[PDB]
């Protein structure tokens, strides 16, 4: 294949030295290679693919919306990975199943990149879904839960934290916990979230109330 | 309207704030309430009905 | 990456100043360039993309449909977030999970 490629290019290049020679070295032959623009459009769609990518990834130099090393991700088009080596003409990217992605530089062009690797917080976000016949303590739940994440080191004290009654479900009633970790670590961001899951277990159960299955009712005849 | 087991009525309201946390305490406050009403009118909510017929 | 980047930038800059000098500096060049439209293309597509850019932040300045510190949406596209900064060609948005978001200034033109 490579001697195969060598030779081609060099009858191309004997071809454009045809060209370029006037009537002098034999004929130019400028009229067949523009009979019908066919070495305007090989010239033309070669250098625009080119020089898309090329000026692409330019562009993603001078704009550094992410570097080597970085988790990225789109809403527009799935590039989701961690960036493994930004070249002249195709980005090479890392999926979390460990397999190649390659992505031509000009994709980027125009969509939306998002940047998980310079996050600077963890949110964690769940439902407690009580029984409605637990509708007398849902405050005093939600009082709890709340001093609980106030006091817990590992969430971020000035990031939101929200706990509150938030809707009524077909067979329970929500409470939503809204809060951020100060580490963006994955495995210490997990931990912290176990933790907190089991704390919120343990204050329902101590409270007296209870978590709801799927509830139905039935008429029997 | 109709539901397949339930009678539904609508809420539609507005509060004066803008802010997060006084939205949400405003209408967990509003639920309690509504609560409260149905459970004191003799009324309750209803589950996902089902008539069966057994054989 | 810095200094390769200046060596090709003031290789484009040498290949830029033959091309204008005629045939009293050298040879001007002029039908390589032109050989296909290459440098006709070259030029066109960076100045369309710059050119747009730059003319959509410009409108989103003069319009002002957010600020810096917005939570803004929209239903074509997903772009929800808190604006953070509204630069000449890229606005950057956080997201509600703390991770920037970065939008070309252009995909605001038609939505
Ligand atoms: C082994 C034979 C190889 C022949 C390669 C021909 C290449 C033609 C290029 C035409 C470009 C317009
Ligand atoms: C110097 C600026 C370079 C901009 C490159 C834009 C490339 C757009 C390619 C779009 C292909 C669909
Ligand atoms: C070939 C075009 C070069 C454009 C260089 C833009 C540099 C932007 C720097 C922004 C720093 C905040
Ligand atoms: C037709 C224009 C071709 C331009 C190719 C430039 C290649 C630069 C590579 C820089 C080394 C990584
Ligand atoms: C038609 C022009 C082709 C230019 C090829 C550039 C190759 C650059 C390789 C860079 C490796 C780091
Ligand atoms: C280290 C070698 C760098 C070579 C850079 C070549 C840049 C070519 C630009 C062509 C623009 C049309
Ligand atoms: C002064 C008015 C500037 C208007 C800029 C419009 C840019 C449109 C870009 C569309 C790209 C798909
Ligand atoms: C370059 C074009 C400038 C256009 C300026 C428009 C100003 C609109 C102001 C509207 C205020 C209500
Ligand atoms: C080819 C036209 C390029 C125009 C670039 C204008 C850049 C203005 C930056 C203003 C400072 C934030
Ligand atoms: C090809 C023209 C490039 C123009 C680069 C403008 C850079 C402006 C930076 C503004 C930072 C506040």
């Amino acid at each position: 294949s490579a001697r195969i490629m060598s030779r081609i290019i060099k009858i191309t290049i004997i071809v454009v030295l045809v060209l370029l020679y006037g009537e002098h070295f034999g004929m130019s032959l400028s009229g067949l290679l523009t009979f019908g623009g066919i070495g305007g459009l090989a010239v033309g769609m070669a250098g625009k693919d080119i020089l898309s990518n090329f000026f692409s990834g330019i562009m993603l130099y001078f704009d550094r919306p992410f570097s080597i090393g970085d988790w990225i991700r789109s809403p527009d088009r799935n590039i989701e990975g961690t960036v493994a080596e930004i070249g002249w003409r195709i980005t090479k990217i890392t999926t979390f199943d460990n397999r190649p992605l390659y992505v031509p530089n000009s994709l980027f062009s125009s969509i939306s990149v998002e940047n998980p690797g310079r996050m600077t917080n963890r949110r964690i976000t769940t439902t407690i879904g009580l029984r409605y016949e637990d509708a007398a303590k849902v405050g005093v739940i939600v009082e709890a839960v709340r001093e609980m994440l106030k006091n817990h080191p590992a969430i971020d004290q000035r990031q939101t934290l929200l706990v509150y009654f938030n809707q009524f479900a077909d067979s329970s009633l929500n409470i939503m916990v809204y809060c951020f970790t100060k580490t963006t670590v994955w495995a210490e961001w997990l931990a912290a979230q176990q933790d907190v899951y089991l704390k919120i277990i343990d204050i329902v159960q101590s409270h007296g109330a209870d978590f709801a299955f799927p509830s139905q009712t039935l008429y029997m005849d």
